[PDB]
DNA sequence: TATGCCCAGCATCGTTAATCGATGTATATATCTGACACGTGCCTGGAGACTAGGGAGTAATCCCCTTGGCGGTTAAAACGCGGGGGACA
């Protein structure tokens, strides 16, 4: 339980972690549907 | 004359043996078809050989484009909350 030199980086332009959901809705709407699913996207 | 007694007489039942015919099983032979390999014959579409030429290899230079680093705002992604309306039975 210690500071212990923590140093912390972590990888999130590329991976898919790091791209935006939003980023999806607004791509999905242009469709044109009402509800977005967890799941789905 | 009628009623019990002697002497044949074919069909009743069962059992033995020979015979025509069906079923099962080899066993070497005469068709059936379907070939794949060979030689028949011929064509030339490939192989073989040579040339000539221009594409593509490489090498030597250039300079443009792509990646990088950085820092400021400023929108965007992220979060959550809440409750409605669509999913699902």
């Amino acid at each position: 339980g210690k500071g212990g030199a923590k140093r912390h980086r972590k990888v999130l332009r590329d991976n898919i972690q790091g791209i935006t959901k939003p980023a999806i809705r607004r791509l999905a709407r242009r469709g044109g549907v009402k509800r977005i699913s967890g799941l789905i996207y």
